[PDB]
C-alpha cells in the first residue's frame, strides 16, 4: 500500500485506495454523441463523470491507478432484458416437419401419396407452454390450406399433431380398445403424434425443449423423429359406444369387437386393418412409455420437463478497454471475440400458475358454439385440441443484480470505455434493455 | 480495427537505447523514356521557314 495507492485524475487531486468508476448507458451526453448507431448490448460510455468536459474531450483524459501496483476491481453488474418466449434469434419460431402435400389416384388404379418437409414459422411473441403448442398445430393446418386440401388431401390424414394426453388410458387389455369410447382428455406432457410417411425435425430449433423431448446424447448434431422411429405405441382405437349400447336384446356375441372407424362428419381414423384395434396414428409418449425400452424411442431419447424459456442460455460480459484480458484470451478488436470477464445466465425464468381453465372448457364445447382456429376438428378425438394442462408456465423477464468476481485491470483507464454483452454464439443480444456496471479498483500486489 | 490499432503501441524497453536492422525489398517498373525522369523531351533548333 504505502506509496502504491494513489488513484489520480487530471488536476482533480489524489484519491487513495479503492474508489468507484461507473459504466452506464443511460448517460445523456453520451447517447447523442457516441453510441447513436449502437444498442444496449454493445455501447460506449464516458467513464469520466466530470461535468465540464466534452464527451470527446473526456475520451482523452484518463484515470490512473498507481503505477507501482497491480490493481484489481470488483465488478458488480445489473442486467435486465425482455426477450420473448418465441422469436427468431433464439430459434424458437421455426421448426421443420414433414407432412402430406398431395393425394391423387395414380395413372393405373393404384394411388400416390407424396410427402415433403416444410418449415413452419410462428408469429413472434411471448407465449404459454400450451398456446405455443397450439400455435404450432395451427401453423401445420395453415399450411394444409395453402396446399394440402387443394390436392386431394383430407384432414382425415393430416400427418403431424402436437397434443398432450396419454392416448391409452381407457384401454382394456382384452378388448384391445379404449373402452370408454373416448381418449380420456387429461394432460400428461407435450407429445408428438405422427402418421405413416412423415415426422418432424428440430435440428434447428429449441422448441424441442419446450415440448420436453430431449435427445439422450445431445452433442449429436441433428434431431429427426419420424414415423418408423415411433415403433410400438400406435394410438389404440376408441370402442364403438353405440354399437355396444344399442346391442343387448338378442352364438350370441356382442357389439364389443366394433372399434369405431370415423366420427361425426365421418373423419377416417385410419385403422391398420378392418380387423386390428390399433389406428395408424403413432404417439411419442406412448412409444417412450409403452414400447420396448431397449429398442423403442425410450432408448435414444429422454422424457423430461417442458421449460418455456426453451433453455437457460448464458451471456458474456467484456470490458476490453478497461480490464486485463483473462488467461488465455487473445486481445483483439473484433467485437465478436473480445475477452470475457464475466459469465451469467440470460435473465429469464419460468413462473408457474394453476389452471382453472382446465375443465371450464369441457363445459362449453359440450354445449355447441363457434370454434377457434385451434379446434378445427372438435368432433375428432384426435385432431381435437390438446387438453390444457393444469399449471402452465410462462417465460418471464427479470432484472439480474449479479456480481462477477474481482478482476485485474489496466492502470490507465481510458476516458471512454466500451461495454459489450454477448451470447453463447457470440453476438450482441437485441433484447437487452439495461446494462449497468460498477467497478471498485483496489490494490492487489506490487511491481 | 486498423484505426483502433493505430492507438496501441509496441514498446521497446525504456531503459535501453534500441536499434533495428532494416532490410527492404524494392521493386519498380519505370520505363526507359517518360515525363518524370525527363527522358521524353529535348529542345532542338531547326529550320522553320524559307522564303525569297
Amino acid at each position: 500500500t504505502g506509496g502504491r495507492n494513489s488513484i489520480r485524475y487530471s488536476e482533480l487531486a489524489p484519491l487513495f485506495d479503492t474508489t468507484r468508476v461507473y459504466l452506464v448507458d443511460n448517460k445523456s451526453t453520451d447517447v447523442a454523441s457516441l453510441n447513436y448507431q449502437n444498442d444496449h448490448s454493445n455501447f460506449l460510455t464516458t467513464v469520466i463523470q466530470n461535468n465540464d468536459y466534452s464527451p470527446g474531450e473526456a475520451s482523452t483524459q484518463t484515470i490512473n491507478l498507481d503505477d507501482r501496483s497491480h490493481w484489481g476491481g470488483d465488478l458488480k453488474t445489473i442486467l435486465h432484458t425482455n426477450m420473448p418466449n418465441v422469436n427468431e434469434f433464439m430459434f424458437t419460431n421455426k421448426f421443420k416437419a414433414r407432412v402430406m402435400v398431395s393425394r391423387s389416384l395414380t395413372k393405373d388404379k393404384q394411388v400416390e401419396l407424396k410427402y415433403e418437409w416444410v418449415e413452419f414459422t410462428l408469429p413472434e411473441g411471448n407465449y404459454s407452454e400450451t398456446m405455443t403448442i397450439d400455435l404450432m398445430n395451427n401453423a401445420i393446418v395453415e399450411h394444409y390450406l395453402k396446399v394440402g386440401r387443394q390436392n386431394g388431401v383430407l384432414e382425415s390424414d393430416i400427418g403431424v399433431k402436437f397434443d398432450t394426453r396419454n392416448f391409452r388410458l381407457g384401454f382394456d387389455p382384452v378388448t384391445g380398445l379404449v373402452m370408454p369410447g373416448v381418449y380420456t382428455n387429461e394432460a400428461f406432457h407435450p407429445d408428438i403424434i405422427l402418421l405413416p410417411g412423415c415426422g418432424v425435425d428440430f435440428t434447428h430449433s429449441r422448441l424441442s425443449n419446450l415440448l420436453g423431448i430431449r435427445k439422450r446424447q445431445p452433442f449429436q448434431e441433428g434431431f429427426r423423429i419420424t414415423y418408423d422411429d415411433l415403433e410400438g405405441g400406435n394410438i389404440p382405437a376408441l370402442l364403438d359406444v353405440d354399437a355396444y349400447q344399442a346391442s343387448l336384446k338378442d352364438p350370441q356375441k356382442k357389439p364389443v369387437i366394433k372399434p369405431l372407424t370415423e366420427d361425426s362428419k365421418k373423419r377416417s381414423y385410419n385403422l391398420i386393418s378392418n380387423d386390428s384395434t390399433f389406428t395408424q396414428y403413432r404417439s411419442w409418449y406412448l412409444a417412450y412409455n409403452y414400447g420396448d425400452p431397449q429398442t423403442g424411442i425410450r432408448s435414444w431419447t429422454l422424457l423430461c420437463t417442458p421449460d418455456v424459456t426453451c433453455g437457460s442460455e448464458q451471456v458474456y460480459w467484456s470490458l476490453p478497454d478497461m480490464m486485463q484480458d483473462p488467461v488465455t484470451f487473445r486481445s483483439t478488436s473484433q467485437i465478436s471475440n473480445f475477452p470475457v470477464v464475466g459469465a451469467e445466465l440470460l435473465p429469464v425464468h419460468s413462473k408457474s400458475f394453476y389452471n382453472d381453465q382446465a375443465v371450464y372448457s369441457q363445459l362449453i364445447r359440450q354445449f355447441t358454439s363457434l370454434t377457434h382456429v385451434f379446434n378445427r376438428f372438435p368432433e375428432n378425438q384426435i385432431l381435437a385440441r390438446p387438453p390444457a394442462p393444469t399449471i402452465t408456465t410462462v417465460s418471464e423477464n427479470v432484472p439480474a443484480l449479479t456480481d462477477h468476481g474481482t478482476l485485474p485491470l489496466r492502470n490507465s483507464i481510458g476516458g471512454v470505455q466500451r461495454v459489450t454483452i454477448t451470447d453463447a454464439r457470440r453476438r450482441t443480444c437485441p433484447y437487452v434493455y439495461k446494462a449497468l456496471g460498477i467497478v471498485s479498483p483496489r490494490v492487489l500486489s506490487s511491481r
